[PDB]
Formats: C-alpha cells, structure tokens, sequence
C-alpha cells in the first residue's frame, strides 16, 4: 500500500487517476470487524487515515470539509438544538457541530469503534469532538439506526467515506426517506454528495431522487486538495419549503467565524458554494 | 512514466503527486527550450506535460482556459487588442476570439514547437490558431513586453515583479490584465506579496480562482490588474446572458461563475485582506 515511500490513493471510483502522498513514517494498518483502517504521518499533510484504501482526512486540510459539511446545515436551520451525526468516526464534524450554542444534543452512531479509538490517537485535533458533553455517541449501521427515529432531529448529517464497503447502505435511496421521516418538520438534512468533476451521474440521479421527497434539494462544493479532483460536495434537503439553501438562514458575524476558529467556512464562502461550473449547472438544473 | 503511470512530480508542491494512467505515449522530445511530453491518458484524454509539469488535458481544459481569457475580458468595458503570452496550445486564443468586441489578439510565444505538438495532439485547444484575428509572434515574452507601450486593452499571461510593471507601460490607460496566480492552498505567502507587489503598481488588484482537476491541489488562481482605478473585476462589467454561454460553448464560465471566482476561503480571505 506504500511504495518507495509513497502511498498511492486509486479507486474504481475514479478511474485513471490517483493523488500520492509522500510518508514519513506509518503509524497504524490493522483491518477491524468491518475495514482496512492505516494511518501514517505523510511528509507534507500532517497524519493521514485511509479506509479500504481511500484517504478520509489529512489533519493539513480537514478543517474545509468538516466545517462545510457541518455549516452549511447549520446554518441554513434558525434554531438547531438536537443534532444526529451517521458516520464521523474521526470526532472532526462533531468537533464542528458543538461549536454552536443552539445545538444541545448530539447524537453520533458510528458503526466501526476501532476507528474511534485510531483518531484518538492519531488524530487529536479532530478526536477533540469526543470530549464533549453534548455527545451521545451510538454504536451501528446508520440505515438501520435511522430506522429508529421520528420527528426527532433539527439536522442530520452523513459524514461518510463513498459508496463501497459498510458505507454503502448510507447511499440506498430508501435512505433518504428514513432521514426525511427521522427528522422534524421543518428539519434539514447534509450528506457528503460526491466530486462534480467525477461523479455528476450519481448527483443527478440522488438530487432527482431527493427533489420527489423534499420541497427544497441542494447541491454545494469545497475544495480540499486530497479528495480526489482536489474537492466534495454536498446533497441538502429540507422539508421545509421557505428554505433557500444558497442565503444562510444564520450569516455568522466575523466574530463568529473568529471565535469558532474557522479556516474555511464563512457566509460568503457558504453562499458561492452553490455556484457551480456551468457544465454542472446545466446538468443539474 | 512508470508501470502504465505516469507521475507528477515538483519541488514547488512537495510530497504530493498527481498520477495519470497512460494508454499510449504520443510524442517525447526536448526542444530548444523544454522537454515535451504528451500521452493519451486512459481517463483525461490526450495530456501535455512541459519540463514533468501538467500544462492541460483534453477533459478539463476548458475549466482554466474559458477563466483566464473571460475573467478580464468581461471585466473591461470594450476590449478590442488583446495580447496573450505563452498560450502554445492554443485554448486561451480560442477563448479569447469569441468576443466580437476583439479585433486583434497578438500571441507570443517562446517555443515553436509546442505550437507543432498542440496542433497535431491538441485539436480541440489549437483550433484557436484557425482565427483570422491572430498575429503571432515569436520569442521570450519578457523581453517581448518591451517592445510596447500603451498598446494593449487587455493582456493575458498564459504561462508555462518586473515583468507586471512592463505589462502596466504596455497596456492602455484603462487597460487590465490576468496572470496565472499560484494556487491558495499551496502558495498563500507567494500570493500576499505578489498581491502586495501589484498593489504598489495598480490602482485595482484582485485575486480571483477556478477548479480544475489536473492542476497541483485541483485548482489554481490568477492574478488580476488594472490601471482603471473604477475596475471591479468581482463584478463583471460585460455579464453574458444565458444564450451568450450557450453560443460561446462555455463549459465553465458563467457571470455568477465569474463573480464566486473571488470568494475565497476564510484562511485565503484572511491572509490576503486582514
Ligand atoms: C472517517 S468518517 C466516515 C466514517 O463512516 C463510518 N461508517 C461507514 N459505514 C457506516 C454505517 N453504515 N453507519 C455508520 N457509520 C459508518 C466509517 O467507519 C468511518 O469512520
Ligand atoms: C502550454 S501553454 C504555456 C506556454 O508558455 C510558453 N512559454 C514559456 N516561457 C515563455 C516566455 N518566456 N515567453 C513566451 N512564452 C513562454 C511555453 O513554451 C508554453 O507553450
């Protein structure tokens, strides 16, 4: 998996391309009941975890998908007070979502806790979330825990690897309805929604899907250079209809964005994170 | 090119790299001036690759060529004469004629025989040198510049200090230009002091950027300036309505495009205001 001191990210999921990333030294490679988990210190991006092979974070430039994935909900809701997390096993999203005085309650259900236990370790600066008091963490299958819950959540967000191994349940389309039914009325919904520049296929197909469930269905993007294509998108639904996805609902003050320590997130970036390509665009509207 | 890859390797974004699958080797010979590499990709198409640097791809070109020619030429009132440096495979001068306004669009550059390679391997780029509105000329742009002097409306620098101030003697009074910028996620220092360079020069400077897959971090900036002190290059001043896009064939500019362009990050937005 590291050759002549480099690893080398390659995925059917985007074919004929691949980021390397030069490593100083390996720190973890151990498979649990549900994937392959390595984590090293690459030269240039901080520590590095990889699951089944695909990069899930760098500690260099996490902080632009967890802030996005996280604001871009929040702040589009006008009072969020319980949050649900699926996935997140780094704690970085739940580092994000805490932040916010509104939110009393977080709930978090991770399937696989020896990723937990590896980001304690190796990744401080996102594992940070776990030391929360607004945490309930839950241990499962988010589609089947989803399942359990009605009218019960003002945000629900799926910070998910992609659509391959124990993650590709949280890509079935029937849940999508279990998140529509899991959240409150006026409740709003984030999921990790793929590369523009690689994946338009099953954007279109999910937003689709998502528009004959929800009145309103966004798409938004930030940049992080190890991601493949360099950035990641967003699905949003809400089922309130007067949500405007693309005018935060909560524009943070620069006092807000300073004492939240952010390095990414802010209410102009959250409103030209709706502004895309023009091939995308046509393709998407 | 190793084992079907071929890896991008650069001291200026270390201990990452971009490989691409290659289906065939197309071309590999030093000019007098660089090495010369272009492949057909399995997933991006035909690649040209400078001196081991990606210059473009066939699949997402069109992303930094259509930003860097219509970033300031929608942001200038009436550009008629347009210089372009660089621009060997053609894409930026096949943006650049689009505009009816244009009337004459000189291109320097260097070397020769990119031009011969992007014609034979880049067709969809090297179409531009089809336009009857081309003067082409041949050398280093540097020294090129100052050969003129309040010639140029608007001057694109399509590049594989002192060069911005012969650009600003060689524009019009009124005249703007874009640069390759250098990418916010890898040289954020570089561009505060060229930002801070230029600011020195120009009345209005401006930091604008756009995605492209194949280019280091998945994205690359431009430098903007004007010597108009009313210039808002964040603003366009010629907006393109829907069916200009469509008769344009624009993949990634649009004028919403145009104004997001300039929304940057808050560690870039930080960096370079605060
Ligand atoms: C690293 S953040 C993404 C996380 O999603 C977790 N994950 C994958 N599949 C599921 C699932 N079906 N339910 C809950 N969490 C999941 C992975 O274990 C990883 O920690
Ligand atoms: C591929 S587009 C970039 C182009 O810039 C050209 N180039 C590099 N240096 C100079 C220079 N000093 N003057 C003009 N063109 C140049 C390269 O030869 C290439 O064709």
């Amino acid at each position: 998996a590291i050759r002549e001191g480099w690893f080398r990210e390659t995925c059917s999921l985007w074919p004929g391309q691949a980021l390397s990333l030069q490593v100083e030294q390996l720190l973890h490679h151990r498979r649990s009941r549900y994937q392959d988990i390595l984590v090293f210190r690459s030269k240039t991006y901080g520590n590095v975890l990889v699951l089944d092979g695909v990069i899930q974070c760098t500690e260099r430039d996490e902080f632009s998908y967890q802030e996005m994935i996280a604001n871009l909900p929040l702040c589009s809701h006008p009072n969020p007070r319980k949050v649900l997390i699926i996935g997140g096993g780094d704690g970085g999203v739940l580092r994000e979502v805490v932040k916010h005085p509104s939110v009393e309650s977080v709930v978090q259900c991770e399937i696989d806790e020896d990723v937990i236990q590896v980001s304690k370790k190796f990744l401080p600066g996102m594992a940070i979330g776990y030391s929360s008091s607004k945490l309930t963490l839950h241990v499962g299958d988010g589609f089947e825990f989803m399942k359990q819950n009605q009218d019960a959540f003002d945000v629900i967000i799926t910070d998910s690897s992609d659509p391959m191994g124990p993650a590709e349940s949280l890509f079935k389309e029937s849940y999508y309805q279990l998140m529509k039914t899991a959240l409150k009325e006026d409740g709003v919904l984030c999921c990790q929604g793929e590369c523009q520049w690689l994946h338009l296929d099953l954007i279109k197909e999910m937003r689709q899907f998502c528009q004959s469930l929800f009145p309103v269905v966004a798409y938004a993007y930030c940049t992080i250079p190890t991601y493949p294509s360099g950035q990641i998108g967003f699905m949003l639904c809400s089922k309130n209809p007067s949500t405007n996805f693309q005018e935060p609902v909560q524009p943070l003050t620069q006092q807000q964005v300073a004492q939240m320590q952010l390095k990414y997130y802010n209410s102009d970036v959250h409103r030209a994170a709706f502004v895309l390509p023009e091939f995308a665009r046509k393709a998407l509207n």
